[PDB]
């Protein structure tokens, strides 16, 4: 049997200066099954007219039943939870055994979330806070770096980190990943390295788990060890150590040294997830001794390494009408006083009767020094039955209001919205802005369509994601 | 309560002394009494562009028996020559054939629209699973050689007689705007209105009115089933034409029709006089390069022959020519396409044969194929000859199959030659497989100049 899953986005701005454009993308997955050989595709098609298709990952797999694994060929990638997560392009031998971005948006404003280069999601997001989900990230190991533009007003950039849970296995249990071939990239600034890198996993008793890894190359040498708890009550706990030994673009050798801590509580919902990495100042991964030294956003310098990196997930039931969740992100350089740190809030209520949800955004990469706080509330409040809404949005020195109706038509599946309000705050001047939007969700056949204006922007955008 | 859609993908890469992907979709939405059927084509050259053919929602309207379809769709031609429209619709409730040297992509495009894309084996090659989006108008198929050779030869829509019962009555009326698909040609706005009538003893009448703001046309005819003879055909044409410029025409086109009784016999034969114009040559402008047409040297006599013959259970026989005269040039427009082909488990011969003439061209294509194939775990040692105007091919090894069933392949390899320039070493390995109608097949060849390697997958999927 054969399965295919796309995400269309294709918007067309009009506006006064000159600064209409049309820009369209398109997220599609193949699946194909020839008899055992599992048939795995993933391509992305950007256009921005002011047209390149982008491989992500094409893989052919084989389930290997004796032996408790499965062998992949082609393009495929590697499994983020001992070593940073990385593409590639040759075989893996693995065991067959066995996320959601949050922000607030100031307008109407394009999504685009990028992993390791390659271009995963893009779609056009109303302004308030903003839920995704749907999205399958294709090379799911390492860093998503999620950029909302905006029109004119045009950004906030922010990478979210890859959340590990702490690693357990079961008593008797083995599971282990045994890959060779070269290093792929996809973006423009990295070389393809030959490499061969084997991890293991072992399940020890009383809820104990020993696990490692070695990860060989010309120019790199690592290896991990470490160890892992299983409590239940108070949850889990995982300590790994890592020592690297790297060889820069200059031929420069470094010895370098990282500790991994990795705390989790047991699961309404409550996920809790802690987690801290600290690395020494000659301590470089895979991926940053594949390189070209400099190069140029998104730049890149092997100078200032990555120190600290704390992460922080918690979610609290309140009640069965209360749901809040609470993600942040640390990350210091070596050098700089620079920090890179990411945060996210919201806190919601939902029941018959009204719908409260506060949001907040604190966003801060280095180079910028600027920090972008965002502090949203929508109000819904339930009446041919429509439902009242309530927005405002407060970003730094910047102000937006909005107040009108939106519901759902034709039973459950229909759904609309129109906008009104004023738009203005700290640059420029104080406007009018309104939108309309329709979507229709099927069968997982989904279509949104919609239309804004401002005082001088005019956006038109069209959405189509459909999943066999 | 279902949503069907039937694919074709085509990939080709090419690796010489570039990158090819096309896609043929059939998307189709059932909910309710609204059936929204969609045709897109896709491309993508390596040296990417979306170009949709037909997208429409259409309601089946039981009380009055009739269709009624909104958007973009496409007019039956039985009477005039149909054409592609945005608009509204009222109405009532082919296979190609060709020779090609080497291993070559092959483009099917009707009305300007690309409908089929796909690379074949050297030899002769049969499609049959090609479906023609707008059927209605003249099929213009190329052959994009290796070297880089074109084989332009338009096979247009085979005619059928007009058949009606005795209490049928048939009617489609459409109004909206002439979508050209191709460049060159404008956006009018239309009118057209077709009736049927069915009588005893096997007559039925036909008639037709189109209306533009540049174009008039009014038609009848006359349509007899015969039975053993077959059916018989006969319609009037007379049209008021104003072309791209100012200058005004007027002119009459008679159109003759035959069929008898696998034995298909078809015959039509179109005559036209030097003020009878189209409907689609209104829309033109005058004269372009790039598709040459002239509308100073309008069509005349059209002779189209479409029979088979069957001469017993191994022998198959069958003919498929269009000839077409001009008024004031002495030049004419032929297209030929003749196949032999025996089979009887202990040797399979086929000859084909291929003339291709154009107006705006001197020289014409002929060219003849010859295969003949040996079966013997099981095998089939087979031979191949490729010899065309001033030039000559020559491959044969083996093709058979393994699993048993679908998946078949076929391995040859042989000198090319020819003669415009020198002589080289050829050949191909391809794999094929049809199990459950979703299919996928790789291909691989290579010269002393050229490397290619090729993938199709077509399918059709429901529910």
């Amino acid at each position: 049997a054969g399965l295919l899953n796309y995400n269309f986005s294709g918007n067309s701005v009009q506006n006064r200066i000159g600064g209409n454009s049309h820009y369209a993308y398109l997220n599609l997955q193949s699946g194909l099954n020839i008899g055992a050989w599992r048939l795995r595709d993933n391509t992305t098609w950007s256009y921005n007219s002011s047209n390149k298709w982008q491989h992500i990952n094409t893989w052919l797999e084989r389930d290997i039943i004796p032996l408790r694994s499965r062998l992949t060929l082609g393009d495929g990638y590697t499994q983020g939870d001992i070593f940073d997560g990385i593409n590639f392009r040759g075989a893996q031998l693995a065991s067959d055994d066995n996320p959601v971005i949050h922000g607030i948006a100031r307008g109407t404003a394009q999504v685009t979330i990028k992993q390791n280069g390659y271009d995963i999601y893009n779609s056009t997001v109303p302004p308030g806070p903003f839920t995704i989900n749907d999205i399958y990230a294709a090379g799911n190991s390492g860093d998503l770096q999620v950029t909302i533009k905006e029109a004119d007003g045009s950004t906030q950039i922010f990478t979210v980190p890859y959340s590990s849970v702490p690693l357990l296995q079961r008593e008797g249990h083995t599971r282990y990943s045994i890959t060779a071939g070269e290093y792929r990239s996809g973006n423009a600034q990295q070389e393809k390295p030959r490499f061969f890198q084997s991890t293991l996993l072992h399940g020890l008793p009383a809820g104990w788990t020993i696990y490692g890894g070695t990860q060989l190359a010309d120019r790199y040498r690592a290896f991990n060890f470490g160890i892992g708890k299983n409590m239940g009550a108070l949850g889990a706990l995982s300590v790994d150590m890592t020592q690297a030994n790297s060889t820069l673009p200059d031929d420069s050798q470094h010895d370098g040294q990282s500790v991994r801590f990795l705390y989790n509580k047991s699961l309404g919902t409550n996920i809790q997830l802690v987690g801290y990495r600290y690395s020494t100042s000659g301590y470089f991964n895979f991926a940053d001794t594949t390189y070209s030294r400099m190069n140029g956003t998104d730049y890149y310098n092997l100078a200032y390494n990555k120190r600290g990196k704390l992460q922080l997930t918690v979610t609290q039931q309140l009640g069965r009408t209360s749901t809040l969740y609470l993600s942040g992100s640390h990350q210091t350089y070596w050098g700089t006083s620079n920090v890179d740190e990411q945060f996210q809030a919201g806190l919601n209520t939902a029941f018959e009767d009204i719908n409260w949800t506060l949001s907040y955004s604190l966003t801060k990469n280095a180079w910028q020094k600027g920090r972008d706080q965002m502090l949203a509330l929508n109000v819904n409040i339930p009446f041919a039955s429509a439902s009242y809404s309530m927005s405002h949005d407060l970003n730094g020195r910047m102000t937006n209001l909005a107040g009108v109706y939106g519901t759902l038509l034709e039973d459950n599946n229909l759904s609309y919205s129109v906008q009104t309000g004023y738009a203005g705050g700290g640059d420029g001047n104080s406007g009018s802005t309104g939108y309309a939007t329709l979507n229709y969700r099927g069968g997982y056949g989904n279509a949104n369509i919609g239309y804004s204006h401002s005082d001088d922007i005019k956006q038109l955008y069209y959405g189509v994601s459909g999943g066999v």
